[PDB]
């Protein structure tokens, strides 16, 4: 009794068409490119990649209450997509772990408080609050946290950091290929979160809409502050010629795009919804 | 810092080589074959397939505490394989759900007490006891339950039921293809459970070995009784010419094979371990 015309199933079949595996990606050149990086460049690299490895793992693990919530409500279509969502997240964890393994590399809170606030406090709190009370308001706060904030701002802003480094120095071709594939999966993740927040709001009314706008405003400063957390004492040089103002500015603009996506979710036609309507990448 | 020579990573790369997706399997003939079944045959079919759909979903969901336990212990290799394990389980849920959807079909406890004892009481109890106390004894009881019992006896005995029906009546070619692929994944699931029980016993001593033997003996009668639970009042005819004694006898023998696998796990060389040493299917 599956409705294949539902929007989650559209993204579900898309995730199957655009399937990839990080074990088929050669990291030989990436290992050679590791020697091209100075110590302050390697620190910046480990900083971001480990926050990706740990963040994607936090999402893959902390998303268990939402899936249990939806299966108790008998929403088989949305449960089937979250099962694809979770595996893709763990697939992203493998991708970053294979890169760290290839370069020979074997979360402080004290130097990264914004990152810890999101992934170690606010993400597990919003998710495991569903075990306490799976209300529509807690479900929209969960969706806002892991999807629009963790992925829509933190992950997407991280992608911008990787793309700048790979094109500026012509390094890490395997990682650049990984980020493209990861950003493709994440495109469907944002669309499902937009749809999910749309369904909760259209079924729960103004009470659900307020909870989404209050939660994303509350998380906003921490999500943007994630990109103001380089390594330790800075030093004289900026690693890998990054522009700190543009990195932070991009996240702020991402945050506003996610805020406006909640405002547009009130009046959104869910039945005629297609991935192209949510600007979803439909080709690898 | 991944050890690719470890036994979990061997099965991990095997799961990637032997990857399959149930959406590429044609069920057109299966829908036509549904009309070949009498009402008592359709009931038997829905009986087993829904217990598979619900059982595989119970395993995919209730396995969250074990993965959280292993990541807190820093066992990255075993966590990476459980991530493949969980997705394959949800992939099995999709396979059975696509078959039920193709045949147009849209767990009673009262008529299936043995099935409910395993999947609705003993499986969630052994798994969520890790959240209470992730001791080595609780970890081996968890492994015995979901792996050696749920998969080694219940799932494997279910496969025997499907294979008999498909070859006796020459029906359901899509389902027969699915069961072959599912039984291939499950081959690696049993090997990892054997390895995991072996590591816990060799690191925990006699206390862990006793917990594994006490738990599988306690679950044994319920696992075998699962195959003594046809539909409702039986009637005059046996559905699909099944032999009830041979179906039950096969499960009993499966149970003893799993018991002897725990006894052999005490003296098992884990470093030289290969999939062929655990009789793992290595080709599709
Ligand atoms: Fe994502
Ligand atoms: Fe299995
Ligand atoms: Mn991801
Ligand atoms: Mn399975």
């Amino acid at each position: 009794g599956i409705d294949w015309s539902l929007f989650p199933m559209k993204l579900y079949q898309l995730g199957k068409k655009l399937f990839w595996d990080p074990s088929t990606i050669d990291l030989t050149q990436d290992r050679a490119d590791w020697d091209k990086l100075r110590d302050i460049d390697k620190f910046l690299m480990v900083n971001v990649t480990s926050k990706f490895g740990a963040g994607e793992e936090a999402v893959a693990l902390d998303l268990h209450p939402l899936i249990v919530t939806l299966v108790k409500e008998g929403r088989v279509e949305e449960v089937m997509y979250l099962e694809q969502f979770i595996f893709e997240e763990a697939k992203h964890v493998e991708a970053f772990r294979r890169f760290l393994d290839a370069v020979g590399v074997k979360l402080t809170k004290d130097v990264s408080p914004n990152y810890a606030k999101i992934f170690y406090e606010e993400l597990p709190k919003a998710m495991w609050n569903l075990n306490r009370d799976p209300s529509p308001e807690n479900q929209v706060r969960a969706a806002v946290t892991y999807n629009l904030v963790v992925e829509g701002v933190a992950a997407e802003g991280g992608y911008n950091i990787f793309k700048y480094i790979t094109r500026t120095f012509n390094i890490f071709p395997g990682l650049a290929k990984m980020v493209n594939y990861i950003a493709t999966d994440e495109s469907r993740h944002i669309a499902f979160g937009t749809y999910l927040i749309a369904r909760l709001i259209k079924e729960g009314g103004e009470s659900v809409y307020k909870a989404a706008m209050e939660h994303i405003n509350y998380l906003g400063p921490y999500a943007v502050g994630i990109f103001s957390e380089p390594n330790v004492p800075q030093g004289v040089e900026i690693p890998l010629k990054l522009n700190p103002e543009v990195t932070v500015e991009y996240a702020k603009k991402l945050l506003n795009v996610r805020i406006q996506a909640i405002q547009r979710a009130k009046e959104l036609k869910l039945e005629m919804l297609t991935p192209k309507d949510l600007d979803v990448i439909e080709s690898l």
